């Protein structure tokens, strides 16, 4: 039974160009599958302002979250890691930064490498392809 | 030191081709290319033959149809492999891909495969690489 801040609330899953489904396991932990299929993969995105989002894997409940160090984990309860910015790019497809932590004035990606593991923030660039998301329409 | 690869060309992959409007691809029992947004359409199961350096072929798996496109610019499933079944696949910066003719260009300009917003297939001649129609990733198929 699952759970959302007020705001605009829209279901998605999202797809990384290394080609993985972001998805975190009943153990809050955060990965990428393949799996089409995965309920763990089903997300809750509700925007609390203007670019900013919180997103909830509904069949673990945890909110996808990043740390002052730049670790993605999961989050039982909403807090301030689970504050991300949404930046709709270009042509076609989204990114998400940490809201609260920076790393030498740049900002720190959500990111699936090419075997499907997160990325350690300090590590990222907007330009690169393992923080770049399709997202996908739910239902 | 050792290179290490990873996505070097040969084996065959077995994907979906998924368009930025949003579809999947699909060529039907009877041969006509379209996009569903089903997640779960047997017609959407490709397989991805790498023919030459730069080149693959589309196929259909579960209407035994390859895609292809004429030199009028017509997207078409094919049920023999031939010249209007190669297709250029390329990779951009943004880091999606696209499909083009090997042999048909138009304007000097090439043509790619291509799915609008209601997805239908686009004309060949009226595509750009520029188009969110004409961009895809292919995802894995188990």
């Amino acid at each position: 039974s699952y759970n959302h801040l007020q705001g605009d609330v829209r279901w998605r899953k999202l797809f990384s160009f290394t080609k993985y489904f972001l998805k975190i396991e009943k153990n809050g932990k955060v990965s990428g599958t393949k799996k089409e299929n995965c309920p763990y993969s089903i997300l809750e995105i509700t925007s609390v302002e203007i670019g900013v989002v919180a997103v909830k894997a509904i069949n673990s409940n945890y909110y996808l979250a990043m740390n002052k160090k730049g670790k993605l984990y999961g989050s039982k309860e909403f807090n301030n890691d689970c504050k991300l910015k949404e930046r709709i790019e270009e042509n076609g497809y989204n990114t998400y930064a940490s809201f609260n932590w920076q790393h030498n004035g740049r900002q720190m990606y959500v990111a699936l490498n090419g075997k499907g593991a997160p990325r350690r923030g300090q590590k990222t660039r907007r330009k690169n392809t393992s923080a770049h998301f399709l997202p996908m329409v739910v239902h």
